[PDB]
């Protein structure tokens, strides 16, 4: 019976993370859904997959795109671009 539910302003998620060096192969996978880069696997128990991109290298990504444009999946996979430094968090940190 009643079901109630509640939650916080929906346009919020909590902060992004610190900016971290990532370089390839790695225990790392990431993975598009929803015009976003989500971490697909690499998680140590849980608290990983699921997280999204945000920047890379200071570029804001455009959902799945670099600021420039390159799609983020193909800019990461190409390895003269293998080392860089990544910003991420929850999604939904602002609806845009």
């Amino acid at each position: 019976m009643g079901h109630h539910h509640h939650h916080h302003l929906d346009s919020y998620a909590p902060r992004a993370e610190a900016e971290k060096t990532f370089s390839y192969p790695l225990d790392l996978l990431l993975k598009l859904h929803d015009e976003r880069v989500l971490v697909a696997f690499g998680q140590r128990d849980g608290i990983r997959v699921g997280h999204a991109v945000l920047a890379i290298n200071g570029m804001d990504v455009n959902g799945r795109y670099t600021a420039d444009g390159k799609e983020v999946l193909e800019y990461l996979g190409n390895p003269a671009n293998y080392p860089v430094s990544i910003r991420f968090g929850r999604p939904r940190l602002t609806s845009n």
